[PDB]
């Protein structure tokens, strides 16, 4: 019945774009006018998305507090970018990344709006912040009790008429929180409340195994800049004369060439249809981000985690050894009579196998980008009628 | 809306799963209990889309080789494996669920004659779906493809109306077949924007045009403003190399750069060496590469096509390539969405050529857009769910 207008605003990078754009989709098919704010190397895909676009450029193009000064810089440039574009004319609502939560929460604060956060990782209340326990484990301290980081803030939010102390403000919950996780993956999932909405991830012929009796391994790294032909060939050596068919996607950067002759039951392929393979796959072979873990568990595929190539992928991995979802491989464990066999006893785990089925049902209910919507449009019912 | 046990019956063959799979883990997520028919090759992928699989023996699997070089009746035998594949999937859902019928049958229009008796002898609701052109009394794609084919209508055929006949009345169907192949459903899902449909004005509230179900580690061009083509034939069971090598050759020396999708049945090797310009995968993500492309030269069946639109991306057709493709073919050349290249019009200098007509022609720019514009407001899975519900509290509650 009512159109709105709402800003996206969002730091560039794929593993904070992606998960987001399902939303920005099912809700521009529903009538609503998406802006969106991103760098020129996301803008055709924000675009396709259905939004219209506001161009900012990245700060990415005492090593810690340079780290924190940054990330303050890179939410003062999109928090510019979406002033200076929306100018005397405030959007409805403003939905931001948990990144820009600074540049997200400055904007509502500055048009008097309501506001939604999305997360694609772990949700925080004052039982459980990922963020604190990162901090604590690499002895950090909070970047609010980091003067020099401290005295931007103190500056940048008066700018706004915020007088809230920083530490405070950093931690302040949001009228709503979208978590594009499923509840069961979440820690302390149970203490959170009705502001968190945990809808799980959002989510060509396809491929199709060339033998049906065969298990399935994908085994897939990311697109990766850095390039692991080694790795690569030591899975082919491992699973080369088994019954396995392997499924091999080395990324943008790779030269599947590279990799020498494959034994016929090993294919390598910069890009491959994922779930296609995962629908499929017996296990999948991965650094253990969130994403990639979830789409595994969505098509109830368990894991064997290699989480020293992703970065990010630290928490998440750590989240599935607990949970029983899956195995990591340490990188001393990577001779391919090695990989063989942690694949094939995780593969054979009946009780992991289980628990992943059940996972693979907790995201299934989760709701999705159409609940996700519903949401949004909830809340908006609520703050704006 | 409480649990509800939904069936889904639909032949095999990527083009009839896919576009249903949306609407699968839609219900799915809503609760509802998912069973589908399928066979062995997608059974997987349905599963995964959150359904228990019922499987069925496919007539195609042993109807390959018997024909592919016709003699006489060739037709009627077509016709004939068209009944006995809806019969397949009929007797595997009845086997399979036998005293206990599911609330809803959702069937896809190829096995229509299997959905509409399954829910007679159940006694339920039924919902049709399509990926292709809706039909009614003023519209009607196979009648005009049997029309400039010069064939009969299967029910004008003897062999098949004294078969069609006998398996109605074994339901308690005595409406005329011909009749009865016409009769419009309570409910039909299109996958399709409606804007795309011939003689859309004249489908009633029974027809909901829901559009694709929609696409999206991200591919990137290697220059911001690089015109990028994408080039795809689908996933051939043909090996089509000299067309490719042909598309390569086109455009080596030129500013564009070119992704060719050659699907999972061709060595990309075959091709030979391409110019720096131009790569060759036989699976790339094409929702990240048409995001930026200018144009994209295809077969043209609907699921491609719809997927370039969405991307308001304007259309090179090579729709001999896919006998599949003439309806969505012929309909993006009648709205003016896309060029047509023929068998011999693929000279290297002609495809270059047909492409930068196209892509820097801007009346079809502005229709394509409109079109993608039609896409994004169709509704998509989420919608078709909701018409599905909707149904239900009308019809069954
Ligand atoms: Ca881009
Ligand atoms: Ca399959
Ligand atoms: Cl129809």
């Amino acid at each position: 019945m009512r159109q709105r207008h709402i800003l996206f605003a969002n730091v560039q990078g794929h593993g904070h774009v992606y998960p987001s754009l399902g939303l920005v989709s099912e809700l521009a098919r529903r009538g609503h006018r998406i802006t969106y704010v991103t760098t020129p190397l996301f803008a055709d895909e924000v675009k396709a998305a259905g939004a219209e676009v506001v161009l900012y450029k990245s700060e990415f193009d005492d090593a810690e507090t340079q780290l924190h000064l940054v990330y303050v810089r890179e939410n003062v440039a999109i928090l510019r970018a979406a002033e200076e574009a929306l100018g005397d004319n405030p959007p409805d609502l403003v939905v931001y990344d948990v990144f820009p939560f600074i540049a997200g929460r400055l904007l509502a604060a500055r048009w008097d709006r309501p506001a939604v956060r999305l997360t694609g990782g772990f949700a925080a209340n004052e039982h459980y912040s990922l963020f604190k326990e990162l901090w604590k484990s690499n002895g950090q301290r909070h970047p609010a009790d980091v003067e020099a980081v401290h005295s931007v803030l103190v500056d940048l939010l008066g700018k706004y008429g915020v007088d809230t102390p920083v530490k405070e403000y950093w931690d302040e919950i949001e009228g709503l929180t979208i978590v594009f996780l499923p509840k069961s993956f979440q820690p302390f999932a149970e203490t959170f409340d009705e502001r968190f909405a945990f809808v799980g991830p959002t989510l060509q012929p396809g491929w199709q195994p060339p033998r049906p009796d065969a298990p399935v391994l994908l085994v897939s790294l990311g697109n990766q800049f850095n390039e692991h032909p080694e790795f690569f060939r030591a899975c082919a050596q491992a699973f080369a004369d088994t019954p396995w068919h392997v499924v091999m996607a080395i990324g943008g950067f790779l030269d599947p060439a590279v990799l020498g002759p494959l034994p016929p039951n090993v294919e390598a392929h910069q890009w491959i249809p994922f779930h296609s393979v995962l629908a499929h796959a017996r296990a999948c072979l991965t650094h253990g981000t969130t994403g990639a873990v979830l789409e595994a568990f969505a098509a109830g595929v368990p894991l064997v985690l290699v989480p020293h190539f992703a970065t990010e992928a630290a928490p998440s991995a750590e989240r599935v050894i607990e949970l029983g979802l899956g195995s990591v491989l340490r990188p001393d464990q990577l001779e391919p009579a090695s990989i063989r066999e942690a694949v094939e006893r995780l593969a054979a785990d009946s009780a992991v196998r289980e628990r992943v089925r059940r996972m693979q049902r907790d995201i299934l209910s989760s709701g999705g980008p159409a609940r996700a919507a519903d949401e949004v449009e909830a809340y908006l019912g609520r703050v704006a009628p």
